[PDB]
């Protein structure tokens, strides 16, 4: 069947805004997760988990009668998708039980251990997700095999269909780099915002760098998309000389055996893949990788000898049965376990990656570190395994059950506690009349508080405005957010806080946080009066100020937004048309295309655009909320073209003089030319519309100003 | 960006259950069309439309000073995408201003005459839809050039995403038949469901069959195309011959001068394609479809002049001034007038698929007819110009405004108004028991009232239980409907029937169409009950009872459900695998994966399959509502294989011992093969939902039962 995607393949695509839909969505639209998982008997699902690690089915036995390697790499593997760029991919959502990461190569039977955990799964039904399952059997593995975790939280709701994330170009899987659509550019450059080395891997490719083994190399591909995860050195080394203290990788024969991915497969298969033709397809005969290596003597207990091997021996290049590259200790006796034979024992093996944590000099030092003090180890693994799993789950807010761990990390993004009675509704009216006293702006008010708003992201729910972070480093200084208009906006409102604060009993306060939201609120609501309105913008208090000292500037850079199309601002000349990057920031927003739209054609006559830019701003009433945005953009009087200077500005026209009366962006632009977004556009460009569109954009300003408070779910 | 479409380009697409959410809508979910269309004004649009007809835009100057010809195009091209078939297209939902139709070939410069009604469309804002407004737009046309026509209903609501319609596999707009991708095999047989000749046209090829300017021949896709969308020989000729009284074609250069198509075309366009570089690209230099044609001596009145040229003189094959075929009049004066410059008059010309009117036998009957009584051509055009224009628009109980013919019409699939009391709680109750004393069980209580539901499909809103059709031919004797079942339990519920309602005073019945549905939900009930579950099915009476003579047969051949999965019945092997066929069904009824799933699997244990069919009935307790379904399915402990017999029937055998448990097909096993589906499955599969199994499932059925129902709305 030929489709829209086929005859205009590079028309802009907005059924990535209109996923994750009550039709998808089976469980009714009354459903709380967070509320089921709270009466979860979490212990007794523990020791359901604790008894299956040891009860091998016949259909897919266990190495070792022990599923707990297998399970381990099936929870690393679902956060291990997840990319600091943009937040998405990871663990959060249990996205590794559809396409594509279902059928991912580097996937290749964890379809497998998703299985082995139905009966338990189908057991407590809707009081555990599969994404929190998926976690919890990680934790329960590495628990039954001796190690100590340092917490785990519930709270990650099941998702019913794949998302649409950006992985790369490639139409081929496991592409080398250097072919048409290569992710590599420049010097071994990675394209932004992929954190893998080839499609269809997790991070990099376990033969070394476009399958050269060379452990050198291998690293520097290792720290760079480790990096693209937000982890450092220390995290990277412990996680992966954990990960490979336990269990083995499958290599037992010739890759050619291997059949069809899930997504491939027959009917028959009932959701399974790679089904192998080599000797019985499974146990001692299964391939998974094409790698065939067990890192331990003990390969289903937490022990150090990971390190021990790792430098004990000198290590040669060999290969699997499959023909693989991979590396055997020299010289060394036979006192690896088999798996399934108990008379037969193998010599020491490691992978290209696994040698990187010795021969980078960098890696070495901490590899040395954590191989004399293996106390050190244990708890950098702790906290990294905890770190990788709970990444994109954000703020602490979310995070439930009985094993949640006290201790506050500074990855978390952190926002102090509320110690204080907080301000109610006549106080507010006051704070909003004081706000619109003091001479800032509509746009001023607005442009600060969407600054402000307008970091979150739903993909990892960092960002947004609790925290007040925007006073801070880096935010204050972002390009987008004007750092001397915003400090001078900022300035007046601490002196406002300042006063109102010192004028209170009780304890009252109002943090800087909650006023930035409040004094963009009282600037809408001024907007409206402007135009002839008389409107409430709702307000929630109780966000608080975070420190400089709980706010890792680093991790912060991420979310700088480079495009914004809601300010027409763009930080540089990109590859991907701006247009492509609205409907993106309106996906992390978590924003329909109608609330889009209302969104920017509202943003456009407030005056919130970057250094006052009159692209978009068809209006003659600027810091008056009104629908002039829609009913001059649709004006068929007035006529386009793209200016000489740049292809990307354009000069609207009237059609009969000539006289220009606009100009504006492909983001302005685009709302009149997209046949879905025109058609929204006509709505609120029509006679009828005008209290439509301040009831809607207020509805969306008040959904925006709320995304990071999960204090209030 | 690669996608799961490119990955795995045969997978089932879900997404098509899942459009026209309240996502992409920006009218509220409380929007009723219906309600803001009965306060339009509707004299005043038509005023405004009238003044419109001769207000020329210099961007696309009227041709003779008059609209009229392009919006009578305009409105019979959003009406001629119909197919009977399957319902799809027609003008009911207004997508010919979205991709792809916006963009097809035969709809070019039609994004003009749209453009032109913004400005009314603007004004009357929500209270028309464009849907509404692009047919009264060519009604008005028509009035406003002399033509009476038979009425008009409002009610088409707007929607706000492109539908997913099948419209062919070739991958170049306008191929030629005989291509990789063919929608022709054997004798000229167009495959189902299609309902035109090439990629991109509305009915046929004006210049004749694949560009053979051969006139008997064109007539053969004539009458074909126009079968398929639901129109018989007289209408055809009143339709092709009432049209071309009017107006004229574009052709006054070479195609080659004609650029991008709307959705190709840059931004700076705003929205609107075919932009031609050939004179001044408009008006008397206007190119479209390439034919230079002008049909009668006043193209913007109505006349008799259509027939009068066909039959009045002899044609010779010419080429227009874009090279394409055409006929003009052999020895003819220059009688015709040119569009924009008095001095020039031009000879009569006729398209290839004008002289099929005069060189086929059966239509040159019908023409002589329609030539010698113009007065019956006239009365031919206006019934069908209604036809054509409402066809999809369903039960006339739809049909809003002042405008709305009292004359029923056959093609409407009429239902008698009801005259007397309904049956109430008390007497529902007394049917309910009577039918299950009566001996009927649940599976033939069920199957019979899905039977006569399970025919609605909401792309025409044709079918339902309403009429209680079932009883009469062709239904009657359908195989998919069982005909010696469904006349046994037929003859017990009239026999109910007649008893009860020789027991009433008042003038209270019930009919047989509510009994149907009654005792249907009896069959619920009772199922629910022998599993042990309290449950009372809601029904709605008011149904009433057509005729034979209120039923065409032919026209409701197309109703016939040659593929349904929920009674896992085939009638036939058909190249679209079956799981595509049941998506396809599931997308007219209007269902929601969740709830085709649900539905799929307990219609599956009540015993609703065809022939009482094993295959998917993965229960114990057949006749009891569980969700026994789902937790065998999803059962690892049985491993499936297609039969040696069949490649397409399945046996499931337990994997321990080999013995066999259970046959199923595609549709049955589909379920626990697409991931999205599974994970569906899995929520009623858990020990956790027996009852919510029961509850959605009451909840579908209903919906069901009740989908017909615009008496109630
Ligand atoms: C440079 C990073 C990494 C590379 C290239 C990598 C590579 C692989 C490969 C190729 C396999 C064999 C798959 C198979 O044949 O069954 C595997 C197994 C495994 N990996 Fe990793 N790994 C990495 C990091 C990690 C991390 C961070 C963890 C967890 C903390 C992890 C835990 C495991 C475990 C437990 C197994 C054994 C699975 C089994 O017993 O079935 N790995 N690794
Ligand atoms: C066999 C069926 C038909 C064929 C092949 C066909 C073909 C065409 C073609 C090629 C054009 C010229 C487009 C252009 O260059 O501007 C056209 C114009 C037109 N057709 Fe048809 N036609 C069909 C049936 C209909 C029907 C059923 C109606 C309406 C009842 C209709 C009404 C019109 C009108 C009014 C125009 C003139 C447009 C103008 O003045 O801009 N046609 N026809
Ligand atoms: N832990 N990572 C893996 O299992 C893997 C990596 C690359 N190819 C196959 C499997
Ligand atoms: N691909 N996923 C995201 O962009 C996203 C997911 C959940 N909420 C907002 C954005
Ligand atoms: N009325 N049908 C059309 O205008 C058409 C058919 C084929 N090519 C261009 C236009
Ligand atoms: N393609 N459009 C349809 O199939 C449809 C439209 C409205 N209700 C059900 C189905
Ligand atoms: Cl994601
Ligand atoms: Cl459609
Ligand atoms: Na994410
Ligand atoms: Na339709």
């Amino acid at each position: 069947g030929t489709s829209n995607r086929d005859w205009w393949p590079n028309q802009l695509d907005l059924s990535i805004l209109h996923r994750h839909s009550s039709l998808s969505d089976p469980m009714g639209k009354d459903f709380n997760y967070a509320q089921a998982f709270e009466k979860l008997d979490l212990a007794a699902v523990k020791r359901d988990l604790h008894a299956l690690m040891t009860t091998s089915q016949d259909w897919w036995p266990a190495d070792f009668g022990h599923y707990g390697g297998l399970f381990i790499r099936m929870a690393w593997h679902s956060a291990g998708t997840y990319r600091t760029a943009d937040g998405r991919g990871g663990a959060g959502e249990g996205q590794q039980r559809f396409a594509p990461l279902n059928s991912w190569p580097a996937n290749a039977n964890l379809d497998k251990a998703r299985r082995l955990l139905w009966p338990i799964k189908q057991k407590y039904g809707r009081a555990i997700s599969w994404a929190d399952l998926l976690i919890l059997t990680g934790n329960v593995a590495l628990e039954s095999m001796g190690f100590k975790t340092f917490g785990f939280a519930g709270g990650r709701a099941d998702t019913w269909e794949p998302e649409d994330v950006y992985w790369g170009s490639e139409k081929i899987w496991l592409e080398l780099s250097g072919g048409p659509n290569s992710r590599y550019s420049g010097d071994r450059q990675l394209e932004n915002p992929l954190a893998a080395v080839q499609m269809g891997l997790i991070y990099v490719n376990p033969e070394g760098p476009d399958g050269n083994p060379d452990p050198v190399a291998a690293a520097r591909d290792i720290r760079d998309t480790f990096a693209r995860m937000a982890m450092n050195d220390e995290e990277t080394v412990a996680l992966i000389a954990g990960g490979h203290t336990f269990g083995k990788t499958h290599g037992a024969g010739p890759a050619s055996n291997v059949g069809a991915e899930p997504e491939a497969a027959g009917i028959e298969a009932q959701g399974l893949g790679w089904k192998s033709a080599y000797r019985t397809g499974k146990g001692a005969d299964a391939i998974t990788s094409g790698l065939e290596v067990t890192w331990t003597t003990t390969p289903t207990q937490w022990s150090h000898n990971f390190f021990e091997n790792l430098f004990g021996y000198e290590w040669e290049l060999t290969k699997s049965p499959a023909g693989a590259h991979q590396w055997v200790a020299k010289g060394a006796d036979a006192v690896i376990p088999d798996a399934f034979d108990p008379s037969k024992k193998h010599r020491p093996t490691m992978l290209t990656t696994d040698l990187s944590l010795r021969f980078d000099p960098a890696y070495e030092k901490i590899s040395r570190r954590f191989h004399e003090n293996p106390e050190q180890f244990a708890d950098a693994f702790a906290r990294a395994w905890f770190k990788l799993t709970h990444r994109d789950m954000g703020p602490r807010a979310r995070y439930l059950g009985p094993e949640v761990p006290a201790e506050v990390l500074l990855w978390q993004d952190p926002i102090p506690a509320v110690d204080h009675p907080l301000i109610d509704a006549a106080d507010a009216a006051e704070l909003k009349a004081k706000v619109l006293a003091s001479g800032l702006t509509v746009s001023q008010l607005v442009s600060t508080a969407w600054a402000a708003a307008s970091t979150f992201r739903g993909s990892d729910k960092r960002g947004g405005a609790n925290g007040a972070r925007i006073r801070l480093a880096p935010q204050k200084d972002w390009e987008a957010n004007q750092p001397e208009q915003l400090a001078a906006v900022l300035e007046t409102l601490e002196a406002i806080r300042t006063a109102f604060n010192g004028a209170q009993r009780g304890g009252k306060q109002v943090s800087l946080a909650d006023l930035i939201v409040l004094a963009g609120c009282a600037g809408v609501e001024q907007a409206a009066k402007n135009a002839g309105h008389a409107v409430t913008v709702p307000f929630a208090p109780g966000r608080a100020d975070a420190s400089q000292e709980q706010t890792d500037v680093e991790s912060m850079a991420v979310l700088e937004p480079v495009a914004d199309g809601f300010r027409n601002y763009l930080k540089g000349k990109y590859r991907v048309p701006a247009e492509v990057l609205l409907v993106d920031k309106a996906q992390l927003l978590t924003l329909s295309a109608p609330e889009m739209t209302v969104l920017l054609g509202g943003l456009r006559v407030l005056g919130a655009n970057v250094g006052q830019s009159r692209h978009g701003v068809f209006t003659a009433r600027e810091q008056a909320l009104t629908n002039d945005f829609f009913v001059n953009l649709l004006d068929m009087g007035t006529e386009w073209k793209p200016t000489a200077a740049d292809a990307d500005v354009f000069e609207g026209r009237d059609r009969a003089t000539g006289e220009l009366k606009w100009t504006g962006t492909r983001v302005d632009l685009v709302f009149g030319s997209h046949s879905q977004l025109r058609a929204l556009a006509e709505v609120y460009g029509s006679a009828d519309a005008q209290e439509k569109f301040v009831r809607d954009f207020v509805a969306v300003w008040n959904k925006v100003m709320n995304l990071d408070r999960f204090d209030l779910a």
